[PDB]
């Protein structure tokens, strides 16, 4: 998750 959304920004 941490990673995922840090993409998504
Ligand atoms: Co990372
Ligand atoms: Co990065």
């Amino acid at each position: 998750l941490a990673e995922a959304l840090h993409l998504a920004l």
